[PDB]
């Protein structure tokens, strides 16, 4: 039962932090990218390396002690930070004509966020219900050939970083309640980044009943993925790349019972 | 059919939460979710496309708690997508985009579409040529004529059945679905990227001008949707429909309803 | 003179209909496509065949009898019949690649509408002012140079069908009054098909002093083009393919003077 | 200072008119078509001929006379515009090059550029260059005393559009520091493949008051418009490129307003 | 504390001018270009040239002088800007590539950065680097002492834009972590084939208030203006590529608020 938002000075509290993104970091140079992306020759053999998976990020951020009273999360400020580091087109990279510069980062990108006041429920869906997740990722366990399309069975917490790979798992939408989410793929061998930054633009977190996401154990959620694309080397081979995502998010104190 | 006031309190309101997963013929035990590899006739007259090469309009009656007069109304439609990340995907026996690359994405022609109604989805079948043979377990335009490419008013259908109805025969009748609201879109193009949004903060709403909803007659909510989200192009060349589920939850309230 | 509109229940009408593209119709097999394109060697020498050149559709609809009263055209709903037929990528088609698919329907489209209580005017604008128009068709005359940019000479009205081909007609902006059109030209070899259906999308056809086309002699005209792109047969011949348009006009009594 | 508008039955008045394009017209039988684009040996030996550059066009209309007696401005209130002809573009089968074997000819595409302008005076124009060194030929009106500045800004190249057939498209803009007594809309497409996309529809209107509720003052009782509609380029059998222009609607609502001074 | 805003006639003033783009600018002759992009050898040894990173750009203007006796600030409100000879984009024939045997040249195009900010002091960046090995060269300001983290956030790297031709784009973003005194708005698309979309009109407004309805505050009765509009590459004949970009043009109208402490 929600019942009225705490006024006054001390009632209000932001939070504002960058989540950095887990694409992979096959290597001590390459954090922000994967390892190069390899094909398995058959459905059956599909055995991704971990390095080789960009993952989801999440912060657990811990608010000012309330011990009822819960923080309530009412806006977002978000932003992909580093997008001109995509203009890097000098980088040993793969010329697109003889004495062109280096083909740009671009192709399959996923840009998601979101904001609650517990861990982003998971729903797992895989492409090919046989790939073989690594050790060290948390995945579909007792995967069928249902996996493909729906299986009820793979419910799970976005409870750790550096551990959920993207291609596995989406937001439940049949939980979240306490949760906001947005997300979109884009798909495609040569889809081009389209990345806008303002520090004039806010997302209003509450539902229609004019509630936002209530803070279990004075605990807010932050979660991001932003696969930009993939980054071509000279030889051909590709590697995702992956942005850090900004958060301001502005808290209220509100009331509630039981 | 007189509509009258909408009925309040705690107990007026019901909820309909559902998946709906996608029929694209599933050719083996392994590829649920996909279609058979596509195949190409030599001529038009030599089209006989088989039944798992054929993605199908997906449908579930949902039963509602009985009322009775009172219909249940649909207000307010929750949908999206499931599993838009697994498209990602791109090292598991696909085609490298060029020596070394990575695998093809997803992608090309892709149809995405649902629908809420108080009764079965009305369809009217088009051809994109008339001489096609459909295959044995799918239903299909009947008596097709070279009138039935563009305009056969006898294809008239009812969405009742799974596994049954090809997405390609088919489309929403616009001269009837009076007491349903259905969207859609194609995107046609080998090489369209899919552009898949999720978000559990988008409502559409699903009253008429007048204020009212799709009205569920014996207490039958009806569900429908497509999502071919393109072709999945593996090592080979060869090109198979890839979908996904897609979700749903439908608020509905009681009204009553006169005659 | 524009008055008062009449209200009660036999005030109304609804129109609804549909009407079928005409892009051709080579043989007894081909309605919905027009003939293979073939390409002339010079602008002198273009001379398309008939059956090679959709044309606008049009249908006049009589209305039920009034007399001043007269039928005034309200709101519009309308759609494209039948856009998953697209997806029959197995029909004779051109294989994309080697084991591909068929490739699907694409390239320049016009998706053209309008609503008026006459016929549509035009005006002729020629890309190739050269051109042999076929017997059969209603074509600009006495065609000149000038006729590529602007002739004022080419005035006609859309009252048949079969008749009027897309390409060397518009909807004239210097006329049309009584008519409300829509129509959208996207050009270019390798545009995809973006075809919205939906039951829940009304256009309002009444002006800025809120008077819709007013039906002169009880009659209300629909016309359309649906050109969706060309299809590619395995030779690599390609052709034009159309398909048909709903049309829901609701339409009530208005009283005029004189 | 903008005083009242004037009220009743002749306070209004209506422009109408089609301005068609300049892309160059090389011959007798290619009106609306720019002579076949040729890329020039060095950067630095860049030189254009005339009928192979795009033209900004104008026309000057002259609205009812005012201020017969010892004022009263025509004040320019709603325009509706549409190229027109966008039909013919579906011309795919007269002397093209096919985009495949036995394909269909390829149609008119890629860079466009597509602007209109009203205004109660001449548009301002601004000159800014690709290449400084470019030689724009004779018959044309072209920013002069050209540096490598002209490049980004010289604020020397300052000009009104009071010719047709003249300004080169892509050496001048509509001048932001000025047209104040003008509105201007453009858009730039550029790209080899960019599909044109091309909106008719008569159901469609701009409002050309500023932030103040004032329209275009029309200065000498007259009304100028402006456009270009480069829709992109028509390759031939060969290869070879030219432009190809479409002519522009206007509808243009005008009402009576009293001015001080 | 901010307190009412002062009426009357002298209570509001204007800025107006342009921004030319910093590109690189490899001669004499090539103002607006940068130097031909090359690819290093391996990815640690990427070390780009001064003339080949286009920087962003930055002006601080001076405005009327505020309290002469012994506080005003002046707030930026509105903002009207466009990206100056967008048409210029339109030369094809100045020794490109030709996109097939005897077609025009090919257009600017591919990876493009859009980007304005209004502020009443400097805009505040945070570094991003694509890759931390990458040498930037003497006579430019980067992020220093680049570690592996740098390729994801390194909060190090703060940075004031207070230097014309001196930040490299690619190497600097908007810090959001600040900036509470700025409006900032960019845009990157990046791809190979990306066609420039570029928008002209003086009938589009931004406006600069934030949710409180307090537009930027100028330290000092100065006003900060910031750009970037690298626009695409331009391929030659011999298909090396140039960064090409264009001016900005601002006009910002701003008013007189009395603040407290
Ligand atoms: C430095 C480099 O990229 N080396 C490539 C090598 O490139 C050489 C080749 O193209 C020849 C062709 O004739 O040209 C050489 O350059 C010459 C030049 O043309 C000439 O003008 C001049 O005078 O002389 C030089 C000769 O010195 C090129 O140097 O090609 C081979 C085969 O394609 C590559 O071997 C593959 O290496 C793989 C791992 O290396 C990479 C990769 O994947 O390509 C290198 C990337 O730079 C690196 N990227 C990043 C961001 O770190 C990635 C990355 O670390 C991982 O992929 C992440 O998982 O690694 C792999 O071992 C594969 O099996 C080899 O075939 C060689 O890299
Ligand atoms: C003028 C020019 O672009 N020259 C090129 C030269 O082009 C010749 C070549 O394509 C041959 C091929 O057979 O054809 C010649 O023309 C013939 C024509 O095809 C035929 O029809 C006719 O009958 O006969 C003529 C005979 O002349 C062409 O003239 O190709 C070479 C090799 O690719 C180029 O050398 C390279 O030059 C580089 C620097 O030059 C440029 C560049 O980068 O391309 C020239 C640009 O014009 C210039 N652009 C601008 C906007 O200023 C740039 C720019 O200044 C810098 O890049 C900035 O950083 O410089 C470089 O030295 C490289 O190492 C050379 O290989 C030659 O330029």
């Amino acid at each position: 039962e929600v019942l009225e938002v705490k006024t006054g000075v001390d009632s209000i509290t932001e939070v504002e932090c960058f989540l950095t993104p887990e694409m992979g970091d096959p290597d001590e140079h390459l954090r922000g990218f994967s390892k190069s992306i390899s094909i398995s020759d058959t459905f059956e053999s599909d055995s991704p390396n971990r390095d080789m998976l960009p993952c989801y990020s999440v912060a657990r951020i811990p608010l000012p002690n309330l011990n009822i009273l819960m923080w309530e999360a009412v806006t977002l400020k978000t932003e992909v930070i580093g997008v001109t580091s995509l203009m890097n087109v000098h980088s040993n990279g793969q010329a697109t004509h003889d004495n062109g510069a280096g083909k740009p980062v671009q192709g399959t990108s996923f840009h998601f966020f979101s904001v609650g006041g517990e861990a982003l429920e998971l729903q797992g869906v895989l492409f090919n219900y046989r790939t073989k997740y690594p050790d060290g990722t948390i995945f579909p366990k007792n995967a069928t050939v249902q996996s493909q399309v729906m299986n009820t069975e793979h419910k799970a917490y976005l409870d750790k970083n550096k551990a959920y790979p993207v291609e596995c798992w989406v937001p439940d939408p049949t939980r979240n309640e306490n949760t906001r989410y947005f997300g979109t793929l884009t798909g495609g061998e040569n889809v081009p980044p389209v990345l806008h930054i303002t520090n004039t633009a806010t997302t209003v977190l509450l539902d229609e009943f004019g509630v936002g996401p209530l803070c279990k154990g004075d605990n807010l959620y932050l979660s991001a993925v932003d696969v930009c694309g993939m980054f071509t080397n000279r030889s051909g081979s590709q590697q995702w790349r992956g942005l850090s995502r900004y958060f301001k998010v502005q808290l209220r104190k509100r009331r509630v019972k039981n």
